[PDB]
């Protein structure tokens, strides 16, 4: 239980808001004793932020840091994260001494405040690179010097990725190769396609899952869903579908404790 | 150092033999000061055996061990990998204190003796399970009470995936939360898959690369390799067509060290 330590996330417009929203509820379901936090930009709808106030403790408004590398995002074949540069206002939140950042696109399936007892800076391994950590869950301290030390980094040397997660492995270089305890345990940032790549892990790990991440281009909100038979409409290999049941949750969240805010 | 460790090696038949005939003629090209080991089961013709003697110093004899576990190795599409099994012999080589075991999909980029400081089990991160370690790459020591543990464990409880990697990850089961010095880096194991996934992590980390590892159902020996233009055919969404650098590496190998041996 702590007033000083929050979970913090990021949307620029709103259909990530509706990912912060279930994530959101998704951490109230599983009884967190901490503060919820939002970080939005101006494209967030004014009807979205009074709907963000009532699931988020703080609502706090900040710019769009945009890295503008077209060349890197398209090595990723994401050419809209450009703007995930605005997760580094998560340390100027100086008001809170320890946060967990999560994604606006992952889902809380078992409380997680023992994150707290990690020090900055705790991330998963990412599937893409394991050497690099995920970016979608870290455990942080806000801090004047780190912040600063981050805008900086970012705007003369930018990240090689385009984003985010670039610019944080580069400058949180050792992560790698110190600390064991930093490595967070892969429960705490299951991505989906860790589900589809190596389906006998995930029978026999998945059951013990705390947290899900819809990383990669289609996120849950694109899909349709029928609330009457609880399923989703699915094309090709969608590896959202290996164990459609974390989707299914998804929706079944955001059309029960979100949608009906929406409208 | 020289004498008492060694790399070792496996293959149950002719054409996981090519593997390993460039396997071993990478560790020779790199200047290894170790011995090189190879264990091949009766499959493996008489012609290829005197040709494994050729590069390796010893060719061992051992009995194939299959899981016959046709649920789980279906659920990883490889249903011909229960007689991954077979790895778990290498425990039996107590004329060294110390190896390297290596698939015969792998190949090395630079010597990497320096493998030999590690203590057992040290291994790096699986792309698709990264709590797991990837068991193509692995530093052991060569132990009768290990080597019969591994056996039973494997007889009366079978792996999680049909083959080597589960059942060497759950006698294993600390390596993801214990000493981070037995996490060999992601370069000392570099899956073709990492590149295709997060290509932004390859381009500023790649060159330091010292093992590449063709993980997967198309291993090097399934491609039509032209000698006089350098190049391979290949098929739509091929992983290891993203940097086809290591493949055409691999066929340039067993072009010009290795074909000659076969004559
Ligand atoms: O247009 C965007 C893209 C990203 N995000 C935020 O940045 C995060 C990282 O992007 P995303 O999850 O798409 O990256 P991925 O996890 O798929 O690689 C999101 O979860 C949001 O919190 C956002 O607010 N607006
Ligand atoms: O039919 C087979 C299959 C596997 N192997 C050996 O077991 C290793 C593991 O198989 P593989 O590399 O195909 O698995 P992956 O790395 O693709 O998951 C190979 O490199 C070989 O050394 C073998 O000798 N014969
Ligand atoms: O940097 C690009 C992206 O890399 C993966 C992380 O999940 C995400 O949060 C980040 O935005
Ligand atoms: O267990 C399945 C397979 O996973 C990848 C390992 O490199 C390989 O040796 C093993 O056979
Ligand atoms: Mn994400
Ligand atoms: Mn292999």
């Amino acid at each position: 239980s702590m007033t000083d330590q929050a979970f913090v996330t990021l949307t620029t417009n709103d259909a990530y808001a509706k990912g912060a929203l279930v994530l959101g509820s998704s951490l109230k379901q599983h009884r967190t004793t901490r503060r919820l936090v939002v970080l939005a930009t101006p494209q967030v709808s004014d009807s979205m932020r009074k709907v963000l106030e009532t699931v988020f403790d703080e609502v706090i408004m900040v710019d769009v840091l945009d890295s503008g590398d077209s060349a890197h995002l398209t090595l990723m074949k994401r050419p809209e994260l450009g703007v995930t540069l605005t997760k580094l206002h998560c340390w100027s939140l100086t008001q809170y001494s320890k946060c967990v950042f999560m994604d606006a696109d992952t889902l809380v399936l078992a409380n997680i405040d023992d994150l707290f007892d990690r020090e900055e800076l705790s991330a998963a391994p990412d599937p893409g690179w394991p050497d690099c950590f995920n970016s979608g869950v870290f455990v942080y301290q806000p801090s004047v010097e780190t912040y600063n030390q981050l805008l900086h980094l970012a705007s003369e040397q930018g990240s090689f990725d385009g984003g985010d997660q670039g610019i944080l492995n580069t400058f949180f270089s050792s992560w790698a190769t110190t600390d064991i305890r930093k490595h967070l345990p892969f429960i705490y940032n299951l991505s989906s396609i860790s589900i589809y790549s190596y389906l006998p892990a995930f029978k026999v790990f998945g059951a013990s899952a705390k947290v899900v991440h819809f990383l990669g281009r289609v996120k849950p909100w694109n899909y349709t869903y029928d609330p009457k038979t609880k399923s989703v409409k699915s094309e090709a290999h969608d590896p959202n579908m290996t164990h459609p049941e974390f989707l299914i949750l998804w929706w079944n969240i955001f059309t029960t404790n979100v949608l009906p805010l929406l409208q």
